[PDB]
């Protein structure tokens, strides 16, 4: 009204409530469905004879819980014969902690005599989730797509990674290592099928409490996400894009500078969707936001869906700052 | 500079709002059934018409082009129909497809379908009839809310498209009436919302060659007058929009304005401003803001799980199509 640019913030005003709005109603869909709690009225029967999945410490049998004529499915989760549990504090964790995108959340468990013809004896705990792959299997056939394909498959993977790992760090836990064969994928919920996989931690056995320490602290997963990220970049075909250029250069840094996860999430994001190093950042933002939502409604139009991979672009530029963004570059280019 | 990238954002969405209703009429016109060839075979589903008109039973019959799977709609002969401007049915066969236009795909003469309830040759729509407006009206303003003339007045500006077309044409009818004009889904961007609205009454549409105003739109006294009877018969004018319709009837009767005017100051009360808005110098901006708050809503029914509805084609439609002139018209037509 008389004044372009108080019309210039009452748009960026709006159309970021409704990127809070969108990111808000599909992570209520990313994250509905959930199961209630096991109690003594629910009727155990079991899916599958065999392992619908194998980690590295346990093996997986979907059992279906029947009560008030609906059901759930849930998996026993069997430790393999001769495992160990090197931290089990990380096992009273599991079943301490609430539903999060990115971890293996429990809903009871089955107690010896209430599923009959299992493959296994003796009392089990029922994940809330289903698992498809591990990141290995995945693997096995995935290092045969295209470089820049695989490359960018593998880096919003690792985001999600270091939001499973940002959550345990704010909360004073951690892994002592990373074995991709206890990391599950399965697809996710409400978004396109043909877009990235969910990533699932459930490797508890090697969660140890570790206090925070004073600010000036090392990342204490960086060195572990350094090296494995170096190894699954040598699966990768050659390439000469920023992306993979970018990746080298961030293994090197987890190594030598040791940020957090939080840290980790700014520079990998500001590589997968940010600035050159010449930003100032407000007005990229504000620009970005608004093509998202072009893109979305473009997409719409024809009657396609969004994929995982937009629900945590709107997430990185709906919580992206210049402050945030200053650090994330400050990594890329150092 | 900041300027430039405001400029850039504008051209931006705009090409996207543009590729959005493409994409959407694309959907809304899709599936099409081609030209009646010997490669065609045709079946009966029904003894009884799906729509009722005032001249024509309407009858869905089944067709496939080798394989190919299509439905069509037999025009059947009303008994008591006429033809007052034979014309007006060659026209009918001669222009190309139109969103609110009821189109043809050829003839399928008696003995085709041995079953028919019907006799005679009969041509076939490429629409399917659900209802007539004049039984959409007797339920739907039997409880109307006070804001039902929403769905009044976005099936006029339907019709008002459907006879802009006949007017950019050499064509006029000169006898409006809703128990002829047909209701039906749209195909491919389908909700619970307003029907597509098709202009069926070819059989009393006359030559048209005058080119001097005269009378701009010879279908405004007609649509002044049908649409006092459906503000009379809709819910108490307490809505900005019902007051809207009210001297928007009088000026149909008053100023004989052509479809592509009635258009314009409909779709002003509809989305656009009223009064309220010289006045005209805040539509730049304003269609800027609208265009994107569209894109918006759209991305957010997505977010959402809600398919857009007809009328945010249509909405879409008038704000990407929408300038500083036509808007000018359309406040200048309305106060």
């Amino acid at each position: 009204l008389h004044s372009p640019e108080a019309v210039h913030t009452a748009l960026a005003a709006r159309q970021l409530q409704g990127l809070r709005t969108i990111y808000a109603r599909l992570r209520a869909r990313l994250m509905g469905g959930h199961p209630g709690p096991c109690h003594p009225g629910h009727s155990f029967r079991l899916l599958d004879s065999s392992p619908c999945a194998e980690s590295g410490d346990a093996l997986y049998y979907r059992v279906v819980r029947a009560h008030e004529d609906a059901w759930h499915i849930l998996v026993a989760k069997v430790p393999k014969p001769g495992a160990d549990v090197p931290h089990p504090w990380g096992l009273e964790l599991q079943a301490s902690l609430s539903p999060h995108f990115n971890l293996q959340g429990l809903c009871g468990l089955v107690p010896e005599g209430t599923l009959p013809g299992a493959p296994w004896r003796g009392a089990v705990a029922l994940a809330a989730e289903v698992p498809e792959r591990t990141v290995a299997q995945w693997l096995a056939e995935a290092c045969t797509q295209p470089p820049e394909e695989f490359v960018w498959a593998v880096a919003l993977l690792l985001l999600q990674l270091s939001a499973a790992l940002k959550f345990l760090e704010a909360w004073g836990a951690a892994l002592v290592e990373l074995r991709p064969e206890n990391l599950l994928l399965v697809a996710p919920r409400g978004c396109a099928t043909t877009g990235p996989p969910r990533l699932l931690l459930t490797d508890f056995g090697r969660v140890c409490l570790q206090p925070p320490g004073p600010p000036g602290s090392p990342g204490p997963h960086a060195p572990q996400l350094g090296s494995l990220l170096r190894a699954l970049l040598s699966l990768a075909a050659p390439s000469t894009t920023p992306l993979a250029a970018g990746l080298e250069l961030l293994a090197a840094q987890l190594t030598r500078l040791r940020p957090s996860a939080s840290r980790t999430r700014g520079a990998l994001q500001a590589l997968l969707w940010g600035p050159g190093p010449e930003l100032a950042l407000g007005p990229w933002l504000r620009v970005r936001r608004g093509l998202l939502v072009l893109r979305l409604a473009e997409r719409a139009a024809g009657g396609e869906a969004p994929s995982l991979e937009d629900w945590l672009c709107c997430e990185y530029l709906a919580e992206a700052t210049e402050s945030s963004m200053g650090q994330a570059l400050a990594l890329l280019w150092d």
